[PDB]
RNA sequence: AGAUGGUAAGGGCCCACGGUGGAUGCCUCGGCACCCGAGCCGAUGAAGGACGUGGCUACCUGCGAUAAGCCAGGGG
């Protein structure tokens, strides 16, 4: 759990940005709902080990 | 008595200009053949797909719920 309850934040900051994109409220886009390139996937990584 | 000339609803032929049409000419990221290199993939789940994934995405190419992409090395 070194790198998880970071993508649990992450996954609910996404089901934000998701709820604000059906509302006409989403105002920087790729600005932001394109986190999940280097964010998320930020710390989606770790051999498992052991 | 007397004759040729005429009338063009429409037709014919020719000339001029159009439309329809897609031939011809010229192109090539396309294809064919030949020669070279290369030559297997799969329980470490293949070939092939269905579905989906872009913020809006219909389709195609991707790519798999990490879903036009992730991480590291190398090239630029
Ligand atoms: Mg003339
Ligand atoms: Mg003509
Ligand atoms: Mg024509
Ligand atoms: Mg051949
Ligand atoms: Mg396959
Ligand atoms: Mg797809
Ligand atoms: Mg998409
Ligand atoms: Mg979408």
């Amino acid at each position: 759990e070194a790198r998880k309850l970071s993508p649990v934040e992450l996954e609910k900051l996404v089901r934000e940005k998701k709820r604000e994109l059906m509302e006409l409220r989403f105002q920087a886009s790729i600005g932001q709902l394109s986190q999940n390139h280097k964010i998320r996937d930020l710390k989606r990584q770790i051999a498992r080990l052991l």
